[PDB]
């Protein structure tokens, strides 16, 4: 009279819709696992590993969608043996969606850079997407998720990041039902660091763009912003990509070139600060207007010299704030206007 | 013509007849004229003959440790038939009474498990599980798991969906629960799942955020257990609510006179673990709430936030703790059912 080994698996025989966001395990009690195999609906075996003590076996590669797996396990012991065969089917997505995360892995970014997770499909279950995203911060700081549209979600703290903060983003979305049968195509995993505090302020009262590094003025640039008919909106702008030169085409923003407010001109040293088309760029033609009157379509015109300096000394995530213009406020969902949404609204989020 | 034939759901001379079902008498090639059943004291058992005269059944429950005598007369085209049966019902060595939670008619949160607590150790856990019928609308899969030798729990893999109906039929009367132990009685309870309410206490931020149906409705600065007596991570099920309570550490195994012991009156206390973790009013730690941990394990919040928790949270709601320096709440705590992985829970420990 002795104990008979028992077998415990993380799946049920006959189970359907098994999610592939976790390994499949099989455990032996009152005995050890003598043989554990697992094959798919073809013949190919599934990779796995057994613990040295012989009690725990797990798969070591990710399991695929739309697969029927067959699991055979045998357990031995002083008091007998036990064998079990289990077959189960994994999730069968209706559609797949792949996430993309910014900033890039290893980047050093300014204090205003939000964590960004953009999917290539609409997300029916935003809560499920948020649950699947794990964000670590050192030093730890509370942030919250907020959706700019149906496909991109952002995560940021109440105030600007503290320089030196380490941020780690893991979007563990493979095998996760993101709503209406849409499952994540894969996981993504990026890490970045917050750099120096760089805040540039363009004051319409003075028509000056002052760059502050760690709270001290390092550059004062005369500027000409949008005229009354096409003014530059007030608010907080997040610096984005930087270009040695770029063709500013209004058609990419929905405004034809031939229309009154349209344009197509090649400019130098252009730093993007809004998705709606606001740049800090070289503007030789308005050097005389810079510091006095507004003549552009919204962009912050500066001298070629100050434009190259801005390009060289400003990095993705730095902040450009505009105040006292005749325009409104930059939309919070512009894509670089995250900080214009009041914190209570951002904190509460819009997972619905 | 044919002499009618009389058959019964019991047979003459039977012993150990279980009283979980009624006794019946059926006629073939004829009809029943009369059926009488009496116990050993000569008291008749209430019974009902079907309109067609073919089937007779007891209409009251039969007792343990009883000898019943059944007499049936039948008439057919070929003549009459008569029969007399005698049988003896189960003679339990012991009886056990079940207790079922939550209460009948209640509205509970999405983490509320079905509970059946017997007042004796159950030697045949499989027999008790087989005798408990759970109905859910909308239907959802669930499984049994035993916290101790006397209490068994039933829950789904994921939290309940709001609006779900749950019907529990503990049909243990007349059932052998092992080693001659039989159910003292049956129990029936029905309850409903209300709004989804999930409160997350994050130790990295030291905020207790209450979400009702996915919407942030309250943010409470909190002070959890200090390093020496930390608040454990994991999922807590909300239990009882107290306008005021005497926190006594001996109730949870720690002598009051010991270093980690305590005995203080506390306002607006919501229990979330049998181990003694509460959400309660802590005016003495208002400065530390949202900054540092200073408690014995409880979630300290301000008086206004404690009372708010008392009013808007109900039995079955969820409090989840994360990023603390403690361990994970035991799955068999009594309110930590969800800390058991579904595979371990579904497999069960019925043996
Ligand atoms: C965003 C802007 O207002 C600048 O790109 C605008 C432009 C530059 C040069 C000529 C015409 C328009």
């Amino acid at each position: 009279d002795l104990l008979v080994p028992k077998l415990t698996a993380s799946v049920t025989d006959g189970a359907v819709g098994v999610t592939v966001d976790a390994p499949v395990s099989v455990t032996a009690a009152d005995g050890v696992l003598a043989a554990v195999t697992m094959v798919n609906d073809n013949g190919r075996p599934v990779a796995g590993r057994l613990s040295p003590d012989g009690l725990r076996w797990s798969t070591t590669e990710q399991l695929g969608y739309n697969r029927r797996y067959t699991l055979n396990a045998t357990a031995l012991g002083l008091g007998g043996a036990a064998t079990r065969q289990l077959t189960f089917q994994t999730s069968s997505p209706a559609h797949l969606t792949m996430p993309y995360v910014m900033p890039g892995d290893g980047e050093v970014v300014g204090v205003g850079e939000p964590v960004a997770i953009r999917f290539d499909e609409n997300i029916a279950d935003r809560g499920a997407a948020e649950k699947a995203i794990k964000i670590t911060t050192n030093p730890p700081v509370e942030g919250a998720f907020y959706w700019l549209n149906n496909r991109e979600v952002r995560w940021r703290p109440e105030h600007f990041w503290k320089p030196g903060t380490a941020v780690d983003v893991a979007v563990n979305t493979y095998g996760v039902d993101l709503g209406e049968g849409m499952f994540g195509e894969d996981n993504v995993q990026t890490h970045f660091t917050i750099g120096d505090e760089v805040i540039a302020t363009a004051d319409d009262n003075t028509k000056i763009l002052t760059v502050r590094v760690n709270g001290e003025v390092v550059k004062s640039m005369p500027t000409s912003m949008g005229k009354d008919s096409t003014p530059t909106a007030n608010g907080i702008y997040i610096v984005g990509s930087r270009y040695k030169h770029i063709i500013m085409d209004s058609s990419t923003y929905g405004v034809p070139v031939n229309s009154p407010n349209g344009y197509r001109t090649d400019v130098d040293w252009a730093t993007q600060i809004s998705y709606s088309g606001v740049f800090v760029h070289s503007a030789p033609w308005s050097v005389g207007a810079q510091g006095h009157t507004n003549t552009s379509h919204g962009c912050l015109n500066v001298s070629p010299s100050n434009a190259q300096w801005f390009y060289d000394h400003v990095k993705r995530g730095d902040i450009v704030e505009v105040v006292n213009t005749v325009g409104g406020t930059l939309p919070g969902i512009d894509g670089l206007g995250d900080w214009n949404i009041p914190w209570d609204q951002w904190r509460a989020g819009n997972a619905k």
